[PDB]
């Protein structure tokens, strides 16, 4: 495997979104997954549509719209409604709203998705290497998180149990000190514009591992 990988740089990772005051973060984290699928395949980068989700993917999938949901459902979603329109079509809003997907207005498909084993940060990292950005839960419930500015963050009181859902875009190193690259959904103004460096083969750190998927056109 590539002892480091950054989607960004194959152009299969959209800009940062913000997703404000509603527990969104499941379906950007979903999106994103997505979107470095449709670009690998059309070649086209486009912004998917976490309303959609939000609206759309509701009650069946065990999803909750701003009031939290899974990525894993989210996918399901995608696939069941044989499609997810644009963001650019079915707009960000940031609040729970009626379902209003429109296939003429279909962006991208989900045929399948791939959930990964507990823990097994070697194989997220061949995943991250191999398939694309992987869709992971992370534990963010510590003021260290939100206040992270650069580097390669590490939180000892961090734990395993995914309460933030975001997406693993790379990996790589700062002279041996290992990181996932990590695009959050707060803006670009959180962070390193956005993306979040975190701890890599440190014991699955604040549940990395925990929690990971991918999906396939
Ligand atoms: C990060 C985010 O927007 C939120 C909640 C923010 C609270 C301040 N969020 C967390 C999640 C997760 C953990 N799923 C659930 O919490 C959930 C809740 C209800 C039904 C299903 C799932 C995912 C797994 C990251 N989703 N949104």
């Amino acid at each position: 495997l590539p002892d480091s990988v950054d989607w960004r740089e194959k152009g299969c990772v959209t800009e940062v979104k913000y997703q404000g005051s509603c527990g969104a973060c499941w379906a950007f984290s979903a999106v994103g997954a997505l979107e470095a699928q449709l670009k690998l395949k059309t070649g086209k980068l486009v912004s998917l549509s976490a309303q959609n989700l939000v609206d759309c993917s509701t009650e069946k999938y065990g999803n909750k719209g701003c009031n939290g949901g899974f990525m894993t459902t989210a996918f399901q979603y995608i696939i069941d409604n044989k499609g997810i329109d644009s963001d650019a079509s079915y707009p960000y809003k940031a609040m729970d709203q009626k379902c209003q997907y429109d296939s003429k207005y279909r962006a991208a498909t989900c045929s399948k998705y791939t959930e990964l084993p507990y823990g097994r940060e070697d194989v997220l990292k061949e995943a991250v290497a191999n398939k694309g950005p992987v869709s992971v839960g992370v534990d963010a419930r510590h003021p260290s998180f939100f206040l992270y500015r650069s580097g390669v963050y590490y939180e000892p009181s961090c734990t395993q149990n995914v309460n933030h859902g975001v997406l693993v875009v790379g990996y790589g190193d700062l002279n041996g000190k290992e990181y996932w690259l990590v695009k959050n959904s707060w803006g670009h103004n959180f962070g390193e514009e956005g993306y979040i460096r975190m701890a890599r083969n440190k014991g699955n750190h604040c549940g990395i591992a925990s929690f990971p998927s991918y999906p396939e056109i």
